[PDB]
C-alpha cells in the first residue's frame, strides 16, 4: 500500500474546477480540463516517482525522490516555481509546494484496487478516485 504502481484511471473527480480556479488557470482552460479524460500512470523503484497525467491536450510529467526537495516549474498547470518535496507520512504520500500559493500540495493514499488523492491550493480541496486498470 506504499506501493503507487500502476495505470490509473479516474473514476471521481471532486470540485476539479475549484481547485484549478484557486491556482487561477484560465476560464477557458478550466473549460476543456474538465471534460478530458485523465489517465494517471505511476512508475514507483523504491524512493524514486516518475508520475505521468495524460490527457487528449495537457500532459503533466514529474520525476522527484522521497525526501529530495525538488524545484518544479508548473509548465502545463499554473506555470508557477515552487519548491516540492514529497515524504511518507505513514502509508500517505504527501507533497507540499511551497511558493506563493498557501495549503498547496497533494496526498495519495492507495487502497489496493482504487487510489484516492487530495490536491489542496489556498482554501480548495478537490477529491480524486483511480481504479488501476
Ligand atoms: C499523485 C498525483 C498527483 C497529481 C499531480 C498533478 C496532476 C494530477 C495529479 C492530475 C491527474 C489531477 C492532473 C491533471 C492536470 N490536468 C488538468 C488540470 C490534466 C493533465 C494537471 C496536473 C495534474
Amino acid at each position: 500500500t506504499r506501493d503507487a504502481n500502476g495505470t490509473w484511471e479516474m473514476e471521481s473527480n471532486e470540485n476539479f474546477e475549484g481547485w484549478m480556479k484557486a491556482l487561477d488557470i484560465d476560464f477557458a482552460l478550466r473549460k476543456i480540463a474538465v471534460r478530458l479524460t485523465l489517465t494517471l500512470v505511476i512508475d514507483q523503484d523504491g524512493d524514486n516517482f516518475k508520475v505521468k497525467c495524460t490527457s487528449t491536450f495537457a500532459n503533466y510529467d514529474v520525476d522527484f525522490t522521497v525526501g529530495v526537495e525538488f524545484d518544479e516549474y508548473t509548465k502545463s498547470l499554473d506555470n508557477r516555481h515552487v519548491k516540492a518535496l514529497v515524504t511518507w507520512e505513514g502509508d500517505v504520500l504527501v507533497c507540499v509546494q511551497k511558493g506563493e500559493k498557501e495549503n498547496r500540495g497533494w496526498k495519495k493514499w492507495i487502497e489496493g484496487d482504487k487510489l484516492y488523492l487530495e490536491l489542496t491550493c489556498g482554501d480548495q480541496v478537490c477529491r480524486q478516485v483511480f481504479k488501476k486498470k
